């Protein structure tokens, strides 16, 4: 069921390349978000599960994807999202971690044009800002 799902690490990358090309051939903006949490190992559990519920909740479409990124680290890709909008949605997330309290992460965010339009460079660059 799609409104459960959340993708593997390479299974995710797959689908955001995807997302990727067809931004590019029908110039349509999108987004991607990291979330990297910084929690004691015995919390882990627990807030992992919740951010990623967190993260579901901004998938719009079907092509929306939520995926494990590693141990700790979440990533989101939401189509038809620019830097207009990115904002906003960094902002509800931010708002349901805060509603949850007690759990300690990082957010960033990169926006396909604006930000970039080489994939590997924002990936690098999103992995550096939530480290
Ligand atoms: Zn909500
Ligand atoms: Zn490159």
């Amino acid at each position: 069921d799609p409104l459960t799902r959340v993708y593997a690490k390479d299974h995710f990358l797959r689908l955001l390349s995807y997302q990727h090309q067809r931004a590019f051939e029908e110039n349509t903006p999108y987004t991607i978000f990291f979330v990297k949490t910084k929690v004691s190992k015995n919390e882990r559990e627990k807030a992992l599960m919740k951010i990623g519920k967190i993260l579901k909740e901004c998938v719009r479409v079907p092509l929306d994807s939520v995926g494990r990124y590693s141990d700790d680290t979440f990533a989101l890709f939401v189509i038809g999202v620019g830097k207009e909008t990115a904002p906003n949605i960094e902002e509800r997330i931010k708002n349901h971690i805060e509603s949850i309290g007690g759990i300690e992460y990082s957010i960033a965010y990169k926006s396909y044009p604006e930000d970039f339009m080489d994939l590997e460079k924002a990936i690098l660059d999103l992995e550096k800002a939530v480290a």
